[PDB]
């Protein structure tokens, strides 16, 4: 019931998809450049650098919080890609598999420990 444990844990699961080469194109920034158009057509960018920095930072209440920048990044992805069957898109499914897989658990644990401490 450790209200706090979410945070290391979320830590942990970023240095694992940092260590995935499917993370490359999600580490920083999208290239402005490289993609003129990206602010186009994604309102809010998103990238692992930023989610890692606003954990560390102490700028997230909840891994629901980083949760939503997470899948923000995997919406990006989606809309922007020209195809479903891109490289970049394809590298962001299994991403978001892998990162939902080990989510689910801290999420369950920390709501679990809110419950309890409400109780
Ligand atoms: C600029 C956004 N990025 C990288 C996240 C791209 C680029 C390309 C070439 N294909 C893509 N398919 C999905 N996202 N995507």
């Amino acid at each position: 019931y450790d209200i706090q444990a979410w945070k290391k844990q979320c830590e942990e699961l970023l240095n694992l998809i940092f260590q995935c080469e499917d993370s490359e194109p999600f580490r920083q920034p999208v290239d402005l450049l490289e993609y003129p158009d990206y602010r186009d057509i994604i309102d809010t960018p998103m990238d692992f650098a930023t989610v890692r920095e606003t954990l560390e930072a102490g700028n997230y209440e909840s891994p629901m919080e980083l949760c939503k920048d997470v899948r923000l990044i995997f919406s990006n992805s989606k809309a922007y890609t020209p195809s479903k069957r891109s490289r970049i898109y394809s590298m962001s499914l299994r991403l978001s598999a892998f990162f939902e897989e080990h989510i689910s658990s801290v999420l369950s644990d920390y709501k679990s420990a809110l419950r309890f401490h409400k109780r």
